[PDB]
C-alpha cells in the first residue's frame, strides 16, 4: 500500500515460515534480521566491526513476503537493533519513494 | 518526483541557504548533515548504532528546502557517512513509501 512517514515504517513480514516486524529502510543496502530461526542452509559472512568480525550469517533461498508480495531473497542474520528491509528486498517488491 | 530504489535515493537539498546532496532515509528519525556552518546556539545530542555512539549538535530555526517546499526546524550536525534526510524532514514534504 501507501505509507506516510509520521510513524516509523514498520511492516509485518513473513520470512521463511515466521512473522516478524521489520522496518522499511531506504537508507539500508541489505535486509538484516536478528532474533531469528530460519530453517535454511546458511553461510558465514565476513563483516568488519569494532573489536573485530561481527557474527553474521547469510541465508539465500529465503521466502519473504510483505503485503501479499511473495519473493525469494537474501537475509543477513546479525546484530541490528530492529529487523531492517533494505533496498535489496524493496526493489524485488517494486517499492517507490514518492513526493 | 517518483524514485525507485535500484540506486541510493539521493536528492539535492538547500539547507541553511546552502545546496547539498542527501540520502532520503526512511529508517532515520532525524535529518543530519556534516560539514556545514549554521547560525545560532546548538544543543548536545547523541546518535548511535555501532561505529559507536556519536555526540552530535542540534541547531534550531534551520531552513530546509526540497523542491520548492520549505520547513524551518531542527537539524543535526555531526559525523555521518552521507548527508541524511530523515523522517522529520520527509513528512514536511509529503513523502510516501509505495509498495
Amino acid at each position: 500500500p501507501q505509507i506516510t512517514l509520521w510513524k516509523r515504517p514498520f511492516v509485518t513480514v513473513k520470512v521463511g515460515g515466521q512473522l516478524k516486524e521489520a522496518l522499511l529502510d531506504t537508507g539500508a543496502d541489505n535486509t538484516i534480521f536478528e532474533d531469528i530461526n530460519l530453517p535454511g542452509r546458511w553461510k558465514p559472512k565476513m563483516v568488519g566491526g569494532i573489536g573485530g568480525f561481527l557474527k553474521v550469517r547469510e541465508y539465500d533461498q529465503v521466502p519473504i513476503e510483505i503485503a501479499g508480495h511473495k519473493v525469494i531473497g537474501t537475509v543477513l542474520v546479525g546484530p541490528t537493533p530492529v529487523n531492517v528491509i533494505g533496498r535489496d528486498t524493496m526493489t524485488q517488491i517494486g517499492a517507490t519513494l514518492n513526493f
